[PDB]
């Protein structure tokens, strides 16, 4: 109760890897022979990464895991849990978590807790809360957590595919960090809901209800949000202050991006739960013009054009303060799955100062199909002197739009070619990749081979 | 930490679900055309549950869900934690937990962390922690966390076979518990192995290297037992007793059990470990007559036969005493995977008395291969007194062994049509499963019907 207080449990350091390749979503579009401005301002998506054979959801999460601790000049002895959120299945028994000890073994550190969460995009975040209740329970042993949030997103032919993309995220958490969770302030909603699944074991493809899923999202990020703000409240009403949480109450808001259109409608979403919230909405010179939408229901909205159309405008300026530069990494490289929301947050981390960033609120929306949902919070530390933690964590991505950057463009034709490979190697055994391993950014891990046995071989790119 | 000591943090309630039918091994001996006694002495097996068409990991986690629910009188707004540990996987990203979700809608309580986590047998056992960690943590809100262990274990043809099953357990975790976790206590020990797997997705089927499984148990038990013993000796330490931990400070001790047979050894392995580490081994009289295994290493002894049996003989009254009871449920039912350690913490419970129970440690090994172990244990109450929670819990299975015995035997032929078929079945879409509603023991859920796009409906047998 003081115990909690004192830790101030949080983000210490945050890795982000992408491959060194992607396709250029115009190029896409000339290439699915659709009209100019479907992707790119449709869906607001401008690079799509993706891996060549060299790659796969153990490679990736090696390659983040050392990547980070060399970064950190971390011993492999300071880490006493470790564990994957992903949804990237290639073995139904054997965690990727399993696969990384490879990279412990040297040390002799085998007394780490923790194996893989599976639940679609939501996987990153269950791991980010377990880590989080171990630092502060009983089981705390003194060291680091580290949390791997890792995904290859490839969708079948047809209007899901630009959506796609790839990438992971390691984040190192304990006490006294930069970037502090908000204690009590999950506002979780879990649902039985079919709007993206993977039934399908012949197939890497998922089962898409496209409109459902976007109307999964929304309903989930209206009761996320609602379960937060009461939490908030009533935390608040302890302290004598009986005021409304609002939109304003976030420096930085940050969305699971599936695409970055649907995270400005998001956004907009909220400004409309808002002034729903709001009993003198037709006082309040932030609703102006809205009053036709005074009487609208949540549920009967989800695909109202005006009300849509009125609330991204009204919410234009929040967009572009709260969310816009989070979407860095989602506009350049697509939706990384369970490591989306990670990007997002690398994504401010990269783009503002320590001053910029102290003392603020950032609100995280982290979502899952099928569907599982939080709304959390993180509150960034008041230091912001040099050398600080929040320095080092900021200098630690300053580099990315630079790093983006420097990948290589590769033309729709050849991106075809290497997902309809992709798809006939699924289940082959006894292969060596043929993708180029100098290509590969330094420091990448990337698969050597999988014998007859369906056993993977894994080497560093040096 | 004295936070943590007023919780006694621990399992509060014990729920077990098994199917209605089970193959007779002494049976399937002359089915398979083997010689006698080759399952039911050689791997020490009596009967293996299997499910017909009608269940599947979703029904048999939903079942053992509703039912602890009903006999503990609980209202689904008391759960604030809900997680799945399997291996048995139909969907690579919408998770158990979810589908459970169906079981809270009624009463609006959607707010509840947790999804799935999955390495092989281990699974369970890490969303306990993570249950108990919860607890623990400044995110805890007074609710309960319950925890789902459910598999469905199946080989292909051949030495495998007799040793699937199939089951589920679900474990109510909250403060003030008559079976308390014994904190700080946690000897694990994770590795990166190959020696069970299940890469292949045309295949309901694990690949299994049988020699290397065993060997790798074997290793991860002298491991996890020499962590727990280092743990608890620094604890004795600072409360001022200096004595060495042996088996004898176990009042029981369970195990993960693939078959009776190799928890026999297991307990066997253990005493060898106490031997060598007891610079008297010549003195004390449980040792006598093992003075020509003195110089032995561990890792030079995994499959020799001299020293098994000999230990094998030397641990046979503490196997009676410790560990014997507990094998009530693999005996009788085989391996039920994630939730096979709970069904011998539930045989445990189901033939001791309060009386019998009250004060002492039980001793848990957690294996899943690939591979992710813990040793950990948990302490009864001392109160054992009528009414009381340990009264409450034993009296919840002391009906375990009658409920096994009101199932149906089946024979040989038709399980071995029963399994081609599920073979045959596993990849369909657009079904309506034809097995007995009626046979189903009351209230289970069942699979109603997988429609043309994967989605699986499920109904509830009165
Ligand atoms: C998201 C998804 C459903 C969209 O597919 P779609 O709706 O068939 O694609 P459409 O092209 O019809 O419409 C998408 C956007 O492009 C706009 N658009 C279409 N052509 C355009 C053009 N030439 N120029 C500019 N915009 C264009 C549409 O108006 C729409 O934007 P709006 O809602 O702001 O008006 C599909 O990508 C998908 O299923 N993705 C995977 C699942 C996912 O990401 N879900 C999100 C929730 S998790
Ligand atoms: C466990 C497993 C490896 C055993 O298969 P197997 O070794 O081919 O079966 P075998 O018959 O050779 O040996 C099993 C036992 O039966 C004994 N046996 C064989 N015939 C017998 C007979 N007619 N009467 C009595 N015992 C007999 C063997 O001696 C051996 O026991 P022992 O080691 O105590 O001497 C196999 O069932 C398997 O792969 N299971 C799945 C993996 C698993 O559960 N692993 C455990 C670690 S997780």
């Amino acid at each position: 109760n003081l115990y909690f207080q004192s830790m101030d449990v949080g983000i210490v350091a945050l890795e982000i890897y992408f491959p060194s390749q992607y396709v250029d979503q115009a190029e896409l579009e000339k290439y699915d022979g659709v009209d100019a401005g479907k992707y790119t301002i449709g869906l607001g998506q401008a690079k799509m990464g993706f891996c060549t054979d060299r790659e796969d959801i153990n490679s990736l999460c090696m390659t983040v895991v050392q990547n980070l601790m060399e970064r950190n000049n971390l011993s492999y002895d300071c880490i006493g849990r470790l564990e994957v959120g992903t949804e990237t299945i290639i073995d139904k028994s054997k965690s990727v978590k399993t696969n990384l000890m490879q990279l412990f073994e040297e040390s002799g550190n085998t007394d780490i807790e923790g194996i893989d969460t599976t639940n679609a995009c939501y996987g990153g975040t269950a791991a980010v809360f377990n880590a989080v209740n171990w630092i502060e329970s009983s089981s705390w042993d003194g060291r680091y957590a580290l949390v791997v949030a890792g995904d290859i997103a490839v969708y079948a032919t047809g209007n899901a595919r630009p959506t796609g993309g790839v990438g992971a995220v390691a984040l190192l958490i304990g006490p006294n960090a930069p970037l502090i969770f908000e204690r009590g302030l999950r506002g979780t909603h879990m649902q039985h809901a079919y709007d993206f699944y993977k039934p399908d074991m012949l197939s890497e493809y998922p089962i898409v209800d496209g409109k459902l899923s976007i109307q999964c999202y929304l309903s989930a990020l209206d009761r996320c949000y609602s379960v937060y703000c009461k939490k908030i409240h009533a935390q608040w009403q302890k302290e004598g202050n009986d005021k409304d949480f609002t939109l304003n109450d976030f420096g930085f808001m940050i969305f699971h991006s599936p695409y970055c259109k649907l995270v400005q409608k998001s956004l907009a979403r909220m400004l409309l739960n808002d002034f729903l919230n709001d009993q003198n909405r037709d006082k309040n010179s932030i609703y102006s013009g809205l009053e036709a939408f005074g009487d609208v229901k949540l549920e009967d909205t989800y695909f109202d054009r005006d009300v849509e159309k009125a609330f991204m405008k009204a919410s234009s300026e929040l967009f572009s303060q709260k969310t816009k530069a989070s979407l860095l990494v989602s506009n350049q490289n697509g939706n990384m799955y369970t490591s989306s929301v990670y990007g997002s947050l690398a994504s401010v981390l990269a783009q503002y100062s320590p001053q910029q960033l102290a003392g603020k609120r950032i609100g995280v929306f982290s979502y899952g199909s099928g569907l599982a949902a939080t709304l959390y919070s993180l509150k960034v530390t008041q230091d912001a002197t040099p050398g600080s933690a929040l320095d080092k964590i900021t200098a630690s991505l300053c580099d990315l739009k630079s790093r983006l950057d420097s990948r290589t463009g590769v033309a729709p034709d050849v991106f075809a070619e290497n997902m309809k490979l992709r798809e006939d190697t699924h289940h082959l055994v006894n292969y060596i990749p043929q993708g180029s391993i100098d290509s590969l950014f330094e420091g990448t891990w990337y698969l050597v081979r999988v014998d007859e046995k369906h056993r993977r071989t894994y080497a560093r790119r040096p």
